[PDB]
C-alpha cells in the first residue's frame, strides 16, 4: 500500500505558494488590528476577504497597493460604499496604519464548526414526553408578538391587544428574526451568534425547551411546513462557517450540516466564503429554498430523505439576501441587492422563473403582496439606495403581459429603507427609512393610499408620537397584527436611551397605543405569530 | 448600505487564529522541501495536509509533537502504512530535518481551477461539423485496445487480432483511464495533471478532436449513458480542486463546476479536500455517479437539466476509490478500501443498498462479476493488504440470503493486488498483484477455475513469458478482447526498460502472443473497446 500511493503528486510545486513579504507586527499589534478588523470591517469584507460587498483584501492584493495606498483608502474611503475610517475620525492614523499592515498579511483562520460542536452545544430543557399536552395558559398565542430586544439578547412576547409585555425570556446575542412552527405552538428564535431557542407557547409560562448553536455567526432560521411535516425539521443557515443544519424540528437534534463553500454562479469560481442568508420553507414540495449569497445560488433541500439528501442548484444572481413568497405562495421573490436584482424562484416548477431589475440596493424583507387596480397581483419592494418602491407583476396564469416585470414605481421619502409592508385587510402600504442620514425621515414612515396610487404618500412622525427625549430614534419594520386593523413599528433607540413600540390604527392612520418598558431594550424586529406563521404579507 | 453593514462580527476575534511558531527556512530550504513534499508526500497526505490515508500534517499537530519527533517519525517510518524515509535511505538526515520543518509551517496554497482556466485550456481541433459522417478506416474499433503509455504521456491504440501499434497518440502526462462514449465512436482519456482528450475513431486516421484541463490533478472521467444522452454530457473528477466538471459530450465545453468540500460522512465534520474518485454513468437514470473519497458520499448527479443541478449525496463509508457494476448493471459495487469496506449503491431507487465487510485493503478495479455454482451471482475483489478474494452476492430477488453478504473467499498469491478478471464467455479467475514485495509473485497472475473454485489457483509466468530481461518487470491489470477467447496483460517495466503486452489463450492458459514495440513505454491500463463500452466484466 506504501509503493502504490508512492509516485509523485501530479501538482507543481513551483506553483503552490508560501504567504508572506508583508509588514512585522507584535503579538500586540496584530491582535489590536484583528478586533478592529471584525467589530468595523468584517462584516462587509467578509471573515476569510475575498470579498463580499466590495473588493477582496487578500494579500496578494493589498501588498500590491502597498501600505500607503492602503492607509489613504481606509482614511478617506470611497464614494462607492467604502466608510471614511480617517476623515470621520472613527480611527486614529495610528490604527489605520496598524489595519493596512494587517490586511497584508494571511487572514488568521476561525474555528469551523461541526457535529461534536453541535451536540456539545445542544440541550434538551424539556423533554418532548414533560410537554403538555395542550395549551395550559389563556394567551391568544396567534395575535402575540415576538420582539427583539436586540442588545439585551433576549425578547419580549407582547400581547397584542392589551399591548403589555406578557414575558420577557433570554436568547441568543441579538436575535435575528423569529420563526413560527406550522403547528403555531413553538417559537423559534435565532441570535447572530448562530444560537437558537426554541420556545414552547403552551407552556403554563411559555419557556425555552431546546437549544442549540449551528456556527460562530448566523441569521436565518425556519420550519418545515409541507403537507405532513408539520413541526419535522428545523433549519438555519450560518454565515460562518458558510453552511447549514437540518435538525429534529421536536428536540432540535443535529441532522445534517452542508457546507455552502463553493463556485460562483456568473463568473463560475470559487468562493471559500458564501454565507447563508434567508430560508423559506416550501408549500409545493418537503424542500427548504436556501439563499446563498455570494455564489448567488438558491438550494431546494429536500427533506423526504435526509439521510441521503437531495438538493436542487439554481443559479440566481450574485448577494442574494432576503425576500418572501408572492401573494399565492409559489413564487419566492428573493433581493441579489448589490446586483439590483429581484430573482423570481418558482417552488413547484423548480426553476428561475426570471430576473427582474430594480432600483439601487433592493431590500424588501419579505415584501409586500397586493392587487394593483391595473396590473392585478404584485409583490412590491422599497431600497436602501434610492427612495424608489418597485411593483413586480407576479401573475403568469391571468396576467402574462406583467408577469416578472417592474411594471410601476412609487417614490418614498429617500433612500436607506428596510421594510415594505401591507396586508389582505388594510387599504395601506408603509415604507420605513431607518438608515436615512436624515433625522426626520429616519424616525418617520411613509403610507401610501392603495386605493388611490398616483398621490403622494402620508408622513407619519413615529418616533415623535413615541415622545422619548434624546437618541437617533430610528424607526423600522411595519408590522400588522392579526386582524389587521394596526401596523407596529419599533422605535429603535439606543440601549441607555428610551425605546418604543407605537402601534397606529391602519383604518384612521391615527396613533393608537405607545409600549414603554425599562425592560423593552433596542427593540428591532417584531413578529405577529398568525401573520408570521401564515406568511401573510 | 453603509451603517446597515456597519455592526459588529458575531465572531470572536479571540478566536481566530493567527498561524506561526514554526522553524526559520530559508526560500531556498523551504522550496526544496516543497518539491520533496509533492514528489514523496502529498499522494498520501493531501495538498492541503489535512489527512487522507497519511495522518493530518498541519501546523497544531506538527509543532505540538515537535522537530525531534517529526524528525524520528519520518525517520523510520510505522508499521500502519507510514514509509521509513531515514532507515530505507531515500532522503538524508539533511533533508528529513528540512521536512520537519517544513510541516511545522502553513501548507503553502495551490491554484483553483474555474472557468476562466477551463475555458482557456478548451480547444476545439476538429468541429462536430468538420467530422466524418461514417467510420473513414477498415479498423475492427470495437476489438482496439487503448493502452496507457504512462510515462511518455501518450497512448497506443493496439489492434485485437493483429497484435500491432495502429497509432500512438500524444495525450496529458500519464493517462489514468480510457472510457469510451455510448455511440463507441470516441476515446475519451484522462491525465493525472487533469488534461482530456477525446479522440475520434472514424477519422481516416484516429486523432484528438478536442481537448481541456479540468483541474491540477485528477484521475476520473466517465460518458452519459442513459438512453437517450448517448455522447450528451462528458465527466470528469479531479483531485486538485476537489470538483468534477460536466461537459458538452460533443465539443468538451464547459458548461459546470462543482465543488465537492464538504462535510464527512463519518464525524460529520468539515474536509477541505475531498478528492474525486470513480465515476460511473447510471444507466436508470439520467445520472452520473461520483464518489467522493475523503467524506465517503456518492453522489448521483443529474443532468437532465444542466443548468440547475440536481445532486443527490448518498453517505457510504470513508475513503471511496474505485468500483463497477454488477452484473445486471443496477448496482455500484464501490470500494471503501481503508475502511476496509465495499459500499453497495442501487442507482435505481437511488440509496445505500449495504456496507459489505471484507479483506483489508480492497481493490477491485472495476471487479469481476461471475455466476456462483451455489451462491448466484456474485460480484467479486482481491486486495491490497491481503491475498484474499471476496465473493459478494449481487441478486436480492432470486438470491435474498446470500445478497450483500461476503458469500465466500478465495486465496491468492499474496496481498499488493490490484485487479481481479473475468468475462460472460470465459470460465477462468485472474488476478494480478503488481505492488507484491517479491518479484516472482509481482512478475505472475494467478488463475482460478470458475468450474471448479475448491481448487488452488494456477500461476502464469507472465513477465517470465515476455523474455525482457532486466527490471521489476510488474504485471497489472487483465484485460479480455470482445470475444473474451483471450486476456492481456501489462508487463509495467521502467521507462529506459523494455516492457511488452503479454497475451493468453483464455481456454488453454497458453501463451498466445507477446507485444514488445520501442515506443511501447511502461504500459500499464489497458482498455478494450467494446468491454469499456458495454461495462464488460
Ligand atoms: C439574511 C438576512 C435576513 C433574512 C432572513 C430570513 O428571512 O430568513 C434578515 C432579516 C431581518 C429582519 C426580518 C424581518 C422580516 O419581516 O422578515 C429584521 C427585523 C432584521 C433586522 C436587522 N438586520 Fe437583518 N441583516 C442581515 C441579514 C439578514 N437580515 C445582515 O447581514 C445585515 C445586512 C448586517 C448585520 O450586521 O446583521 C443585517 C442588518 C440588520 C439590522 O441592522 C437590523 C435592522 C437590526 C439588527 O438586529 O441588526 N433583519
Ligand atoms: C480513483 C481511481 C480510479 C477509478 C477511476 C474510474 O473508475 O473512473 C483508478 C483506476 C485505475 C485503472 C483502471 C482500470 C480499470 O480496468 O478500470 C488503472 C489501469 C489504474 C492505474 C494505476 N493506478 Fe489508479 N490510482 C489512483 C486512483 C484511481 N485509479 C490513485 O490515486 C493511486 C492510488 C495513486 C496514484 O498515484 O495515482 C492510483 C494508482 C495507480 C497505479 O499505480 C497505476 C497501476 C498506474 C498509474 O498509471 O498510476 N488505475
Ligand atoms: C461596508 C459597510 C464596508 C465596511 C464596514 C468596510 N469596507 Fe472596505 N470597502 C467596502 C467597499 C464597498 C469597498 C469597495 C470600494 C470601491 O469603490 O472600490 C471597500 C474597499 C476597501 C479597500 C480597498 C480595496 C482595493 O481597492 O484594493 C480596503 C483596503 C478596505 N475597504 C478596507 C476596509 C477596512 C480596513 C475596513 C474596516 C476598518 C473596511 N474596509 C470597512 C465596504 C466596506
Ligand atoms: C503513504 C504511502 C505515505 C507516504 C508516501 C507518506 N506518509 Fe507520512 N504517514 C502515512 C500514514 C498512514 C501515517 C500514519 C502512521 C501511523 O502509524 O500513525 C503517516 C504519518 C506521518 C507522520 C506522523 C504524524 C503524527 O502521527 O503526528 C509524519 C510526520 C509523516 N507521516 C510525514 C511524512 C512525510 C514528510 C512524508 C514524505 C517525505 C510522508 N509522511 C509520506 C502515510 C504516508
Ligand atoms: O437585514
Amino acid at each position: 500500500a506504501e509503493q502504490y500511493q508512492g509516485a509523485a503528486s501530479a501538482v507543481d510545486p513551483a506553483h503552490v505558494v508560501r504567504t508572506n513579504g508583508a509588514p512585522d507586527m507584535s503579538e500586540s499589534e496584530f491582535n489590536e488590528a484583528k478586533q478592529i478588523y471584525f467589530q468595523r470591517c468584517a462584516g462587509c469584507h467578509g471573515v476569510l476577504r475575498k470579498g463580499a460587498t466590495g473588493k477582496p483584501l487578500t494579500p496578494d492584493i493589498t501588498q500590491q497597493r502597498g501600505q500607503q495606498y492602503l492607509e489613504a483608502l481606509i482614511t478617506y474611503g470611497t464614494p462607492l460604499g467604502m466608510p471614511n475610517w480617517g476623515s470621520s475620525g472613527e480611527l486614529s492614523k495610528e490604527q489605520i496604519t496598524l489595519m493596512a499592515k494587517y490586511i497584508q498579511h494571511t487572514p488568521p483562520q476561525p474555528p469551523e464548526w461541526g457535529m461534536p460542536e453541535m451536540r456539545e452545544s445542544w440541550k434538551v430543557l424539556v423533554k418532548p414526553e414533560d410537554r403538555p399536552k395542550k395549551q395550559l395558559n389563556d394567551l391568544d398565542l396567534p395575535n402575540l408578538f415576538s420582539v427583539t430586544l436586540r442588545d439585551a439578547g433576549q425578547i419580549a412576547l407582547v400581547d397584542g391587544d392589551s399591548k403589555k409585555i406578557v414575558k420577557v425570556i433570554d436568547t441568543g446575542y441579538a436575535v435575528h428574526i423569529s420563526r413560527m412552527s406550522a403547528s403555531g405552538r413553538y417559537l423559534l428564535v435565532i441570535g447572530r451568534d448562530a444560537r437558537i431557542d426554541m420556545i414552547d407557547l403552551w407552556a403554563k409560562e411559555p419557556t425555552k425547551v431546546a437549544e442549540i448553536k449551528i456556527g460562530i455567526e448566523a441569521r436565518s432560521v425556519e420550519s418545515s411546513k409541507f403537507k405532513g411535516y408539520e413541526d419535522r425539521y428545523t433549519i438555519a443557515g450560518a454565515y460562518w462557517p458558510p453552511q447549514f443544519a437540518i435538525m429534529d424540528g421536536e428536540t432540535l437534534e443535529p441532522k445534517q450540516i452542508v457546507s455552502t463553500r463553493g463556485m460562483t454562479v456568473d463568473t463560475q469560481t470559487y468562493h471559500p466564503e458564501p454565507r447563508v442568508a434567508a430560508i423559506i420553507a416550501s408549500h409545493e414540495h418537503p424542500e427548504f429554498i436556501v439563499n446563498v449569497k455570494e455564489t448567488g445560488k438558491v438550494l431546494l433541500v429536500n427533506y423526504k430523505d435526509i439521510d441521503n439528501l437531495t438538493v436542487t442548484s439554481i443559479g440566481a444572481a450574485p448577494f442574494l439576501h432576503d425576500g418572501g413568497w408572492d401573494s399565492s405562495h409559489r413564487y419566492f421573490m428573493t433581493a441579489a441587492n448589490n446586483s439590483n436584482k429581484v430573482a423570481v424562484i418558482d417552488s413547484k416548477d423548480r426553476r428561475l422563473s426570471a430576473l427582474v431589475d430594480v432600483g439601487k440596493t433592493p431590500h424588501p424583507g419579505r415584501g409586500a403582496n397586493f392587487v394593483h387596480p391595473k396590473y392585478g397581483p404584485v409583490w412590491s419592494t422599497s431600497h436602501l439606495g434610492d427612495g424608489s418602491i418597485s411593483l413586480i407583476g407576479t401573475d403568469p396564469k391571468n396576467h402574462p403581459q406583467y408577469a416578472w416585470k417592474k411594471v410601476a414605481e412609487l417614490q418614498g421619502q429617500g433612500g436607506g429603507s428596510l421594510f415594505i409592508k401591507t396586508h389582505p385587510k388594510s387599504s395601506h402600504l408603509y415604507v420605513d427609512t431607518t438608515f436615512n442620514p436624515d433625522a426626520r425621515i429616519s424616525q418617520s414612515v411613509a403610507v401610501f393610499d392603495l386605493k388611490n396610487l398616483d398621490a403622494k404618500y402620508q408622513v407619519l412622525p413615529i418616533a415623535e408620537w413615541a415622545d422619548l427625549g434624546e437618541g437617533a430614534k430610528r424607526v423600522v419594520q411595519p408590522e400588522y397584527n392579526k386582524r389587521g386593523d394596526e401596523v407596529w413599528f419599533s422605535v429603535w433607540n439606543g440601549k441607555n436611551d428610551s425605546s418604543a413600540l407605537v402601534v397606529v390604527d391602519d383604518k384612521t392612520l391615527k396613533l393608537k397605543a405607545v409600549v414603554k418598558d425599562p425592560r423593552l431594550i433596542t427593540p428591532t424586529g417584531k413578529f405577529n405569530v398568525y401573520n408570521t406563521q401564515h406568511d401573510v404579507y
